[PDB]
């Protein structure tokens, strides 16, 4: 049977989402036993991914993820990272490592192929620096990017708020601001916090905002994906 | 730095829900790299656990409970099941694979001894057929042990509306009336699955009703127990 393995823990709150958003959108028909087969390592103890890119100490970061893939390549048959910065590591780490690596950068991309319009890329400073989206993704051009003030507004929303558990409705205002102000109907969640405002969006039923948030897709299309 | 190992999927709502209860009672105070360290094995493939008594197949359970001890006691500090019934399979397992595991059953055995008043075992024929409880706890006078018919009640309330993801609230009504049914003002969590109904209770604060919930237990005790 086909394993999902979960590197998450950046940050724990959307990791336990995630894991509650597989069962979720995976509801069995007769018995348990159909349910979606998931290994999580949630490790906050991870440096944080901006941090280590504003510090020196990116071979730390790299390191933990290097590790962590090598335990997941022989407990699971496919490898989500539950953190988009966190993929910039992907160039250091060895090829054979990554053969199982479904790439959130990726997921995102093709979800915007779908789309076709423009939207909004909400991250986190270090994703922007590293360029992960704007490098990663065939359809680049229709990727809105934040002002640096913009991105630093962002920064706030995900550690004030959504890293520590809060109500993601909370920050649905200052979002659809900067929705109305880049005009856009439609947002990527460069950072996975976004998964949590994705699901209270869902959740409300407010489907004025579109979503590409690979997280909710991942768990969507598990049985597709998964093999 | 001290890293539980859950062997979960048993159901898999409420072992994602327990993940999720692990990070809210232990939020951060100014970093992520603070919070729990936790590796969940979330694989509902495993045989249903009252199934595997009614039927002749206790030995494929053992089986499955044995392999992924012998995994969860590489990786992990210490190991919980998330799952009473299957607590069953722990005498057919040799002592060294479980040096590291936090019982369910005495975690809710301690609790009963501080609470030190009657209290109504909620399960689960297979948990009530295996008398884990009643074997288990040195509080064993303390539990009410509801009838053959209510069982089958509870048997219903789990699969038909807890393990389905649905709102735990929904079988309050019939939880209250088995409580005054019994006389008592408390139950133990027998299925893992009223975890899902103790949060429901914490989130509406309703305080009326004492839940001996042993995941709710560990996830608030997290730090002073995993070591
Ligand atoms: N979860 C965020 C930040 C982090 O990795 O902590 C991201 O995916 O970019
Ligand atoms: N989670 C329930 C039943 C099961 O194992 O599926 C219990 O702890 O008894």
């Amino acid at each position: 049977l086909p394993i999902l393995g979960v590197l998450g823990g950046m940050g724990p709150v959307v990791t336990a989402e995630f894991l509650k958003s597989i069962y979720e959108y995976n509801p069995f028909i007769d018995k348990e036993q159909e349910s979606p087969n998931v290994i999580v390592f949630s490790f906050p103890s991870a440096p944080d991914r901006t941090g280590s890119i504003d510090s020196g100490k990116e071979r730390e970061f790299i390191d933990f993820i290097q590790v962590n893939l090598e335990h997941l390549n022989k407990l699971a048959d496919c490898i989500v990272i539950g953190s988009c910065t966190a993929h910039y590591a992907l160039p250091q780490i060895p090829e054979n490592l990554k053969d199982k690596l479904i790439s959130l950068i990726k997921i995102a991309d093709q979800e915007l192929q779908e789309y076709n319009e423009p939207t909004l890329l909400l991250a986190s400073t270090g994703t922007y620096q590293k360029k992960l989206f704007q490098e990663g993704c065939t359809t680049a051009d229709l990727i809105i990017s934040l002002s640096e003030s913009d991105q630093k507004l962002i920064h706030e929303m995900i550690y004030k708020v959504l890293k520590r558990g809060h109500d993601p409705l909370s920050i649905l205002r200052d979002i659809e601001a900067l929705l109305e102000k880049y005009n856009t109907r439609s947002y990527i969640s460069g950072s996975t916090e976004f998964h949590l405002l994705t699901k209270s969006l869902k959740l409300k039923g407010i489907d004025s905002i579109k979503a590409i948030d690979p997280l909710s897709t991942i768990a969507q299309n598990f049985s597709q994906l998964i093999i």
